[PDB]
């Protein structure tokens, strides 16, 4: 109720349309704003991609050692792992690692082609129970963000719920879960968005996204000391404030999530 007035003159300062969820895992209760409400999903993406190709791996399908083989032509732009391993190539946990700590093009359009594209991305989705968020395009063009379009979004509280079963449930074995938590853990952006808005001691574990239509997302798995996880995604599209004022939005989300765990009462 309060955070929601809170987040409601957050979202009129921003000009544009804003979209957060917490979902504490204590209880399994949410609180959300406009959290049934579809966003475009820009990078955040990459941590879905990543856990798909790990449940690959779960099935024997997928390798975390193999090498992928790629030449200058499979570039994109903003690829700042990949483009300095076109002669090696790179393993399949090194794109992992690169998609997820460095938001890198190139490696997740690898991913995704190691997976069978977009649609293979949605239909692991769906079967871990998300019937909402959709992948259908690759990068760059995923990030165009243009309102009432649905390609590519997927709302505050699902993606919520999918990053429980993912990093928390039972979606994916044991090994793959932890290593997919290590992978956000390790974010290097770094940091100035939810990371900014919460208390040093936390253990976050976060994806950024950005796009068109001044739009600046980030998701994260937030482990407090001595205390449950909390799953937070926030989701700014539509803004008419410029890039350095929509991390410090995404920000004061953070502060307020802390405050009403701490005060609200
Ligand atoms: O992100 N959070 O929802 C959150 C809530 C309460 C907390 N106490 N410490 N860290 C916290 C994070």
């Amino acid at each position: 109720a309060q955070l929601s007035e809170q987040l409601a003159e957050l979202e009129k300062r921003s000009g544009g349309r804003l979209g957060v969820a917490v979902l504490d895992t204590a209880t399994g209760r949410r609180i959300a704003y406009r959290g049934d409400e579809r966003f475009p999903m820009c990078s955040t993406f990459k941590a879905l991609l990543a856990a798909a190709v790990l449940a690959r791996v779960d099935q024997g399908k997928e390798r975390l050692d193999r090498r992928i083989t790629y030449g200058k032509e499979d570039l994109v732009d903003y690829s700042p792992v990949t483009e300095k391993h076109v002669g090696d190539g790179m393993t399949v946990a090194e794109l992992c690692e690169a998609a997820i700590t460095l938001s890198d093009n190139t490696a997740a359009n690898l991913l995704l082609e190691a997976l069978g594209g977009p649609a293979a991305l949605t239909a692991f989705l769906r079967s871990i129970g998300d019937e909402v968020t959709r992948l259908d395009r690759w990068e760059p063009e995923l990030n165009e963000a243009a309102p009432g379009d649905p390609r590519d979004t997927t709302t505050p509280a699902a993606m919520a719920a999918t990053l429980r079963t993912l990093l928390l449930g039972d979606a994916l074995s044991p090994a793959s879960r932890q290593q997919l938590v290590d992978w956000l853990v390790a974010n290097k952006t770094g940091d100035k968005r939810l990371r900014a808005g919460l208390p040093a001691d936390d253990r976050v574990g976060d994806k950024t996204g950005t796009g068109g239509h001044g739009t600046t997302n980030d998701i994260a798995v937030i482990w407090p000391p001595g205390r449950a996880p909390i799953v937070v995604t926030v989701y700014l599209t539509e803004s008419q404030v410029d890039a350095d004022a929509r991390d410090a939005v995404i920000a004061e989300v953070g502060r307020l999530v802390v405050e009403a765990f701490h005060h609200h009462h």
